[PDB]
């Protein structure tokens, strides 16, 4: 399959090389596999989710994502237009208030509780946990992505928009999760993305054309944006058989384009997320 004038960070994650424009990838297209957007939530009935999103819990008042962040990741995941994984099934868990805030209890819940729900869903190819959110460094929260990760949850967390070494932000700083930077359309480092030797790996971050709340979409940058890019490719990977939950970050890492980047500090991966596909 070929999405011609796909976003830049779906193009790029189909190419050795950046200023492409189609998005390349098997049509499997992560079909069979599940993935959590732990986050403000899903508008599930966006037309670009076709249906494949649900919230399957709140630790709010409602289940509405009233932020867009939720639904800007869900769409980079697995949105038809947006997405990397254009036929995975999305499972909203909305941590986040509808501000984007959330307390680390709260986030270590929704972590709990997908470890637990994936019990219950038919996602045959894998499961996938897309936690593009972050504060300091939580030895609890960290501890909670481990939970998750180890529970057989392939987990992609956000590197961190601080422009500094993410061994002080968590999820980001725990190490068995995939720590995903961000890196723009040149394939510069992100002038905000993290970066330290806990990064397993960038993805397309800045200016990401995604979903957003009212059946919208926007532009916006941040490791948010480039964390669904790995969960998605980690979704596609594992329904086409090449990973599991436990490799995909060790496979998307040996499979990444190595040393694209610029402005990658020494002691961080020179590596882009890459879907490797040959039609
Ligand atoms: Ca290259
Ligand atoms: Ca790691």
């Amino acid at each position: 399959a070929a999405q011609t004038n796909a976003p830049w960070g779906l193009a790029r994650i189909s190419s050795t090389s950046p200023g492409t424009s189609t998005y390349y990838y098997d049509e499997s297209a992560g079909q069979g596999s599940c993935v959590y957007v732990i986050d403000t939530g899903i508008e599930a009935s966006h037309p670009e989710f076709e249906g494949r999103a649900q919230m399957v819990k709140t630790y709010y008042y409602s289940s509405r994502d009233g932020n867009g962040h939720g639904t800007h990741c869900a769409g980079t995941v697995g949105s038809r237009t947006y997405g990397v994984a254009k036929k995975t099934q999305l499972f909203g868990v909305k941590v986040l208030d509808d501000n984007g805030s959330g307390q680390y209890s709260t986030i270590i819940a929704g972590m709990d509780f997908v470890a637990s729900d994936k019990n219950n869903r038919n996602c045959p190819k894998g499961v996938v946990a897309s936690l593009s959110l972050g504060g300091g460094y939580s030895s609890s929260v960290n501890s909670a992505a481990a939970r998750l990760q180890s529970s057989g949850v392939m987990v992609a967390v956000a590197a961190g928009n601080n422009n500094a070494d993410a061994r002080n932000y968590s999820p980001a700083s725990e190490p068995s999760v995939c720590t995903v930077g961000a890196s723009d359309r040149y394939d510069r480092r992100s002038s905000f993305s993290n970066y330290g030797s806990v990064l397993d790996i960038f993805g397309p971050g800045t200016d990401i054309l995604s979903t957003w709340i009212g059946g919208s979409t926007r532009s916006i940058s941040g490791t948010s944006m480039a964390t669904p890019h790995v969960a998605g490719l980690a979704a596609y990977l594992m329904t086409l058989g090449k990973t599991t939950a436990a490799s995909a970050c060790r496979y998307i890492a040996d499979t990444a384009n190595k040393g694209d980047l610029s402005n990658i500090p020494f002691g961080t991966v020179n590596l882009l997320a890459y879907n490797n596909y040959q039609a």
